């Protein structure tokens, strides 16, 4: 059974206690403020921008964090067909069609919207052709 929302868990690399800033805008972050209690947190978005620039969202628009601060147990994403059974992949979601994988490989979830999930790359499949789960 599929996780029905967020594509991972995120864990403080800091003690308990030691802030962990949070962000708006995630292409120029703008300080929102500061979680100290050190409890895994589900990972609701990612913002790609590359290394150190990558943020992770932990709610809504003011809950952006630098990946760089945790450690992330990305949900898992693999085709619920045989190996070989080819499943498709879009450019967004309800995209253009791009491309297909063939069910030999497991994805970690990079986002999840509109019931596609992208397996990175940017890469959107529909969630019913796939698991998406804690491991």
């Amino acid at each position: 059974v599929s996780e029905p929302e967020g594509i991972g868990v995120a864990l403080s690399i800091y003690p308990d206690g030691y802030g962990v800033n949070l962000y708006e805008r995630p292409s120029d972050p703008i300080y929102a403020g500061n979680i100290t209690k050190k409890i895994p947190y589900k990972v609701f978005a990612g913002y790609w921008g590359g290394g150190d620039k990558d943020m992770i969202c932990l709610g809504g628009e003011k809950q952006w964090a630098y990946n760089k601060h945790f450690t992330i147990d990305w949900y898992k994403v693999r085709s619920k067909y045989p190996v070989g059974w080819g499943v498709n992949f879009y450019d967004g979601p309800s995209g253009n069609f791009l491309g297909n994988i063939d069910g030999s490989e497991v994805y970690n979830a990079h986002n999840r919207v509109g019931g596609y999930v992208d397996i990175g790359g940017n890469r959107w499949i529909k969630e019913e052709h796939v698991t998406i789960t804690a491991k």
